[PDB]
């Protein structure tokens, strides 16, 4: 629910730091970075869920076929399991809206 | 409602022809095409509503701030006025789902 989301741009600075303290443990975002616990996120926005080559996803994520946009990412980050029952991503999610906007700001930039 | 949409790839061939008999009257999709009744659509997918330079949009579309994805485009095409009360785009919309998938297929390709 994109509209619902109505995602607003935030602090890319801020996003940068939430990435490190929260997604870096398991993911890279750099162009040409490798998979790790989670898959490399470079190019995420221009792609559906479950397609980075050489990464083994759950049927759940593959089947989910999400077209990752910022409204999409926003739901998913509040509760990944909730957005994708069966996913193996282990993280409670980002509950504050502000948090998610900052992050997605960075992501949107870093991942391009 | 992307999920709802669950947009499936269709016939780009088919999409090509529905573009001509239906959107070409008012739009171009080619990279570097000009505005006309409607704005040039090249790059649509990577953009929000109301940002092609030199085109005069209604406050309605500007204000709508749509992040054009394929799920987005799908709602909009069933009833643009419905998706954007106030818009000046004059077209009843594409009622059959099949129609919309074909079109969006092309669009997604042509507009890149
Ligand atoms: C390790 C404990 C993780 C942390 C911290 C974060 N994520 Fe993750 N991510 C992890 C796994 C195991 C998986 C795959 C799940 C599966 O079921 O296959 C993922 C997947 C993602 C995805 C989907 C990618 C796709 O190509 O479909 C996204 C968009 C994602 N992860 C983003 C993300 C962000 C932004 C994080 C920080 C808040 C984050 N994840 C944390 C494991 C882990
Ligand atoms: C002329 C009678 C039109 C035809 C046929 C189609 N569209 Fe159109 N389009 C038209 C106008 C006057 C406008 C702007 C409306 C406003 O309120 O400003 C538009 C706008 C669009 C948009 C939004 C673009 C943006 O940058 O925000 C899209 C995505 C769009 N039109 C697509 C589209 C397609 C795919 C069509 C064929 C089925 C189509 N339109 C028909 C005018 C006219």
């Amino acid at each position: 629910a994109k509209e619902s989301t109505g995602f607003k741009p935030g602090s890319a600075k801020k996003g940068a730091t939430l990435f490190k303290t929260r997604c870096q443990q398991c993911h890279t975002i750099e162009e040409g970075g490798p998979n790790k616990v989670g898959p490399n996120l470079h190019g995420i926005f221009g792609r559906h869920s479950g397609q980075v080559k050489g990464y083994s996803y759950t049927d759940a994520n593959i089947n989910k076929n999400v077209k990752w946009d910022e409204d999409s990412m926003s739901e998913y980050l509040t509760n990944p399991k909730k957005y994708i029952p069966g996913t193996k991503m282990a993280f409670a999610g980002l509950k504050k809206e502000k948090d998610r906007n900052d992050l997605i700001t960075y992501m949107t930039k870093a991942a391009k």
